[PDB]
């Protein structure tokens, strides 16, 4: 149903850390888009701290005039959802875009694998 | 059948540019992982030049001691394939990883959307 993706975004975005963490399978992973070129793997016991830190910085970004915008998930496998996102200014200038790949099993997130397009130089 | 993904990799990898280009729908797009943080969109009439340039640099990389390694596609929609890849050294040290998202329609590639994990600093 992909309802767990909506649950994850609603809770994480509102700072309801505990609900957001519980959207993940006990063996699930959230892999960040950076991590020295390899991505940083966070297991379920590390995801609460990641959400807290990311929300703190989203707050700073918003105050700086930039925020993220997420599209509704495009479902492929019934078990796979692609959430496209942008970072953009108030007047809609897109400065970064990327994707969240969600792999689901049994109503829980087994993988959230995040990628961004790269700014070089 | 995702056979067009295999056709694309075989032809592109062998420098059979024309076959590789014809794997794409006439409205298909290949979006690179970089492009100033937004990805660079290449339409079908631009894909041949991209393959030629990428193969030239793959050759230089190989001579420098690094090459790409691609996994078989994980199919989700029957119309969607995720090809994971790494850049690694001869002795298997992984220095970069990323994904190719293939969207297929009617036996042709409508989107090849490429992402890499980001090395920061
Ligand atoms: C300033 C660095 C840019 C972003 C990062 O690279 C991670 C980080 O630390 O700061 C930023 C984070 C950022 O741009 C947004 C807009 C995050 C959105 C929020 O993220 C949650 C936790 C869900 C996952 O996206 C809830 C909400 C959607
Ligand atoms: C040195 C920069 C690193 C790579 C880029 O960021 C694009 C570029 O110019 O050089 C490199 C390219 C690279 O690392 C490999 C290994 C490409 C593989 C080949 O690419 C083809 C065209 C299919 C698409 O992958 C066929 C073959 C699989």
């Amino acid at each position: 149903s992909a309802e767990v993706i909506d649950r994850f975004f609603k809770s994480s975005g509102a700072g309801d850390i505990e609900t957001a963490v519980e959207c993940f399978a006990d063996d699930g992973q959230w892999i960040t888009p950076d991590g020295d070129g390899l991505g940083t793997v966070h297991t379920k016991d590390q995801i609460g701290d990641l959400i807290t830190s990311m929300n703190a910085m989203r707050e700073k970004m918003i105050a700086s005039g930039v925020d993220g915008k997420f599209e509704s998930p495009i479902m492929f496998g019934e078990n796979m959802g692609l959430v496209r996102w942008t970072v953009e200014t108030d007047d809609g200038k897109v400065v970064n875009r990327g994707v969240d790949l969600f792999i689901l099993s049994d109503g829980k997130i087994v993988l959230k694998d995040v990628y961004r397009k790269v700014k070089l130089a």
